């Protein structure tokens, strides 16, 4: 196995992994593949000569695979899925195309809500975030094709699967979960906002996800995430 090294932005102390749903996405993909790899953080205020030589363009995250450097989070993920493949490594791509789009707009709705400083827009922006969460909830409670015409469900016509695409973590979860994590941490701290308990699909999904070390152990600590958003989030008076 060629060496696999993921380079990611360092956090506030210049050493630990910094806030980034992109870093975490790739960390999760690598963990779920079962490949041997490591992670090197990059203090972007003090780049080492080694990192400058590997990636003169300065993009982060980036992947060193053998002696070749790959940039662009989406492209890195596609490369990893293709090269770390069966029979040696598990295919992580979702079976259902909609799994790959469900809930992604949540991050944008969150970003508008958290960066807004106009008091007149707070309620509207919160509603927009809530609605996008509801659409994700609807996806998670809609039976997938695998579940066709089943009769074992507790509530008729309601999906009980663990994750976006079925009962296994897929690339789709690796994209969405790090984003949902940021949304939860930042909204609780700076907006007094939590995902309603009434969104039972979303909550079952998050419960299942936090119970998996591939997700839980790749989350930056609450403090780094909160610090990353402090300036934009405090603007609203
Ligand atoms: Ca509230």
């Amino acid at each position: 196995q060629p060496q696999v090294e993921l380079f990611v932005k360092a956090g506030s102390d210049g050493a630990k992994i910094g806030n980034s749903p992109f870093s975490q996405r790739l960390f999760m993909v690598l963990w779920l593949k079962g490949v041997t790899f490591n992670v090197t953080t990059v203090d972007t205020k003090r780049r080492t000569e080694t990192v400058q030589k590997l990636c003169p363009g300065g993009q982060l995250p980036f992947l060193l695979y053998g002696t070749e450097v790959h940039t662009d989070t989406n492209k890195i993920e596609e490369f990893l899925e293709a090269v770390l493949c069966p029979p040696r490594y598990p295919k992580l791509a979702a079976l259902n195309p909609e799994s790959n789009t469900a809930g992604l707009d949540i991050f944008a709705k969150f970003s508008a809500y958290i960066k807004n400083s106009n008091p007149a827009l707070n309620d509207n922006l919160e509603k927009g975030l809530l609605k996008a969460l509801k659409v994700l909830d609807n996806y998670l409670t809609s039976p997938l094709p695998e579940e066709v015409d089943e009769t074992s469900a507790e509530d008729e016509g309601v999906s009980q699967r663990k994750f976006l695409d079925g009962n296994e973590l897929t690339l789709a979860d690796c994209n969405l979960l790090p984003k949902l994590h940021i949304v939860q941490v930042v909204c609780k701290k700076y907006r007094g906002f939590t995902i309603p308990e009434a969104f039972r699909g979303v909550h079952r999904y998050l419960s299942n996800a936090y119970a998996r070390e591939e997700f839980a152990s790749t989350c930056p600590d609450d403090e780094e995430i909160e610090l990353a958003y402090e300036q934009v989030a405090k603007a609203l008076k």
